[PDB]
DNA sequence: GACCACGGCCACA
DNA sequence: ACTGTGGCCGTGGTC
């Protein structure tokens, strides 16, 4: 199994490794035959001789084109002669690229920026993480001594805490009576200790909780100052530190650090992230938080320093836990990308469709379009139109049906060959054009996204049909691993091809997309009303709910499974109406607020403030309480007891202050803000005293009693007294809970005033 | 100083 | 930095 790849150098040549586990025992692989290359495109082949000489500085010495072969590659599927130029160092092509960019024959020059161990993943047709090679794996998490306004790693690690499959320890130089701490003497001998625990177990992947901007930060500061070697990498090389764009990223060579904050940041949206509420969400167990005054404090009076190992024990085995849980899939990611765990885990979706695509195209000898300058960005800001979404038919339904498109976009593009490729290519014989906006697609030959879209979701369904039969349970779920991703990857291509700085943009194909969705939903809606009689309740961009008026259950699914039949008959190529879900009852509030509810009982909640980080929870319990008195009884009058209730109980602050909390994030430097709203007047005033308010920080705050400007009066939850505040019921009541469960009672004539 | 457009956040498909 | 479509509110600007 091929863990990850980087080089080294020798004798100035670099040499290619591969860090394999294959047959129980880690080894390494040893390529020197690798050589770095661009391409370049000239006016005359002839001038390849003024640019075979061009020469450029880096580390004193003289980079100078290694050699130059005129290859025939495709590019937008037409056939082009370019120049391939190789070279002897990867460090080289940095330093020389901009330099012949800018000589008078050359057109321009591509791939000249792709990672020297990555490219070498894909010219080479490898794939990291296949084979059955079961991983070994270690979580670890660190305790600190802090005190405010000290530099960033004054104080020492006290405490040093790890877990697999044995067991969570602590190190730790003082002493704690428990039996999973390990005492020592002064902190030089606990990291020293922890290395010796790494080196013996030898881990394939070191599981961290924002080990990439705390954890190897601090530890690597501390060995700088104890002069410690923290030769953590199966090579004995320390922890190598990268950009992630305005943050920090850390390797460990021959293993996987797998930091699981960015996995699970993107995997599961929550109203915070700290590790105790991800746990908790993700096993339902609760976890106990100490705070960095609480350690300091036990630490330097000695005093319940027990339940700082405790809190420091359980940080490293709920860490283990959720790489258990989050690591098999992101696997199975990093084998369908063909880059690396480490790279992709730490990767936005929209960055791994350009790897999956870079190696589709080299595998088809496609020249990648390069990555947009400045003033094609500027051409790139034309927009389109998307989905259609219909005015819900506003009120409460019954006996309502679901039916939505098999990947309606996926469908469209392959059926009708959407690829920029084939967008108004001359001489074809058979064309498709699109509705509205009127562009032709070839048809002759399939397209470079239409091919790709094709094979993955053909893969895909071979796929669900060996995991329904596989008869070992590893191997279903990581089966049912890849087709799910190769689900989510199918559905990232459309908005790759809208997307600004996306090397296969194609606004044309994009709008032709969208635009064939809207043809083929407002046919099947405009059927289903008028030849079987139903009545469109509420459209998004590729479904709708439907029932019949005053009809049956049994009526509106049977007749449905008709009008499916009907259609589909109708529809072309691999479009596919089906029966998404049967739904007794359901609530439609506004565009993207609705709730329905299954004949087992299952409430779906899809927009409204119940499922919205940014909302108190006790407006989010309430209408959530509201909704279950409609949509499982049809309680009317439940909905308005539960309300006048509630109002009631916030009125004489008998409400958890727990519950009022409001989640908002940070998105952009405070230097920047327009307009500031609560959570950023909250943000400003902790940065006043020294706190980082980056992007991506979850304020949390609640609003006490008083006047005015809502800012002006909401504070830090972590600064919460119920001995010295008052929370704003007023506000709760009138600005929270009122609004959210009003909304629904509108529609049965109920006034806010109704309600208490 | 009541009315409102709207930065700004997050949701949906 | 995958897309477009959309609801909602605290805030300050407006005649
Ligand atoms: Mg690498
Ligand atoms: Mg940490
Ligand atoms: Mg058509
Ligand atoms: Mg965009
Ligand atoms: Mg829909």
């Amino acid at each position: 199994m091929i863990l990850d790849t980087d080089y080294i150098t020798e004798d100035g040549k670099p040499v290619i490794r591969i860090f394999k586990k294959e047959n129980g025992e880690f080894k390494i692989e040893y390529d020197r035959t690798f050589e770095p290359y661009f391409y370049a495109l000239l006016k005359d082949d002839s001038a390849i001789e003024e640019v075979k000489k061009i020469t450029a500085e880096r580390h004193g010495t003289v980079v100078t084109v290694k050699r130059v072969e005129k290859v025939q590659k495709k590019f937008l599927g037409r056939p082009v002669e370019v120049w391939k130029l190789y070279f002897t160092h990867p460090q080289d092509q940095p330093a020389i690229r901009d330099k012949i960019r800018e000589h008078p024959a050359v057109i321009d020059i591509y791939e000249y920026d792709t990672p020297f161990a990555k490219r070498y993943l894909i010219d080479k047709g490898l794939v990291p993480m296949e084979g059955d090679e079961e991983l070994k794996m270690l979580a670890f998490a660190i305790a600190t001594l802090y005190h405010e306004g000290e530099e960033f790693a004054e104080g020492p690690i006290l405490m040093i805490s790890y877990a697999d499959e044995e067991g969570a320890r602590v190190i730790t130089w003082k002493n704690v009576d428990l039996p999973y701490v390990d005492v020592v003497s002064t902190e030089r001998e606990m990291i020293k200790r922890f290395l010796r625990v790494v080196k013996e177990k030898d881990p394939d992947v070191l599981i961290t909780y924002n080990g990439d901007n705390f954890d190897f930060a601090y530890l690597k500061k501390r060995c700088e100052k104890l002069g410690i070697n923290f030769a953590l990498g199966r090579d004995g090389s320390e922890p190598k530190i990268q950009r992630m764009g305005d943050r920090f990223a850390v390797e460990v060579k021959g293993r996987i650090h797998f930091d699981l904050y960015p996995v699970i940041r993107r995997t599961i949206n929550l109203p915070t992230y700290t590790l105790e509420a991800v746990y908790e969400a993700v096993f339902g167990q609760p976890k106990e938080k100490v705070y960095a005054e609480e350690i300091t404090t036990a630490w330097e009076t000695g005093e319940n320093l027990e339940r700082v190992a405790r809190y420091s024990m359980e940080d490293a085995k709920v860490t283990y836990e959720l790489g258990k849980e989050f690591l098999p899939m992101e696997a199975q990611l990093s084998r369908l990308i063909g880059q690396s765990l480490w790279d992709v885990s730490r990767s936005s979706t929209g960055n791994l469709v350009e790897w999956f695509l870079l190696r589709k195209a080299y595998e088809r000898n496609e020249l990648a379009p390069n990555k947009p300058d400045e003033k094609e960005l500027a051409r790139r800001r034309q927009k389109y139109e998307g989905g259609y979404v219909k005015e819900p038919e506003r009120g409460l339904w019954e006996n309502i049906v679901y039916l939505d498109f098999r990947s309606l976009y996926p469908s469209i593009i392959i059926t009708h060959n959407v690829s920029p490729d084939t967008l108004n290519r001359e001489g074809c014989g058979e064309y498709d054009v699109a509705p509205q906006v009127g562009h032709r697609f070839c048809k002759d030959l399939p397209g470079f996204i239409p091919s790709l879209l094709g094979d993955l979701l053909e893969e895909r369904q071979k796929i669900k049909k060996k995991m329904k039969a596989t008869i070992d349970p590893i191997e279903r779920k990581l089966l049912d691993y890849r087709q799910r991703l190769i689900k989510i990857l199918a559905n990232s291509v459309y908005g790759h091809m809208g997307f600004e700085n996306a090397r296969w943009y194609c606004k044309e194909c994009a709008e032709s997309v969208t635009a064939w969705g809207r043809e083929y939903l407002t046919m099947t809606i405009k059927e289903i009303e008028e030849k079987y009689g139903f009545k469109v309740i509420y459209s998004d961009t590729d479904g709708f709910f439907a029932t019949i008026p005053g009809a049956d259950a049994e009526t509106v699914k049977k007749k449905a499974m008709e009008f499916l039949k009907y259609i589909n008959a109708k529809l072309p190529g691999a479009l596919e109406l089906e029966y998404e879900g049967f739904y007794k009852r359901g609530f439609f509030v506004t565009k993207k607020k609705y709730a329905v509810i299954d004949e087992e009982g299952k409430i779906t909640t899809r927009g409204l403030e119940i499922v919205r980080r940014d909302w108190s929870e006790i407006a989010k319990e309430t209408q959530a309480r509201v909704l279950e008195a409609l949509l499982k009884d049809g309680d009317v009058e439940k909905a308005v007891r539960i309300v006048k209730e509630v109002t009631e109980k916030l009125s004489k602050y008998e409400v958890p202050p727990e519950k009022l909390v409001i989640h908002k994030q940070i998105t952009r430097d405070l230097k920047d803000y327009k307009a500031t709203g609560p959570h950023v007047a909250v943000a400003k005033r902790l940065a006043a005293r020294g706190v980082k308010i980056r992007p991506g920080t979850v304020i949390s705050y609640i609003v006490l009693k008083g006047s005015g400007r809502i800012g002006d009066r909401a504070i830090p939850f972590d600064e919460f007294d119920p001995t010295k505040h008052r929370y704003d019921a007023e506000y709760y009541i009138e600005k929270q809970v009122l609004p959210a469960v009003e909304r629904i009672l509108r529609a049965f004539g109920y006034r806010k005033e109704d309600l208490r």
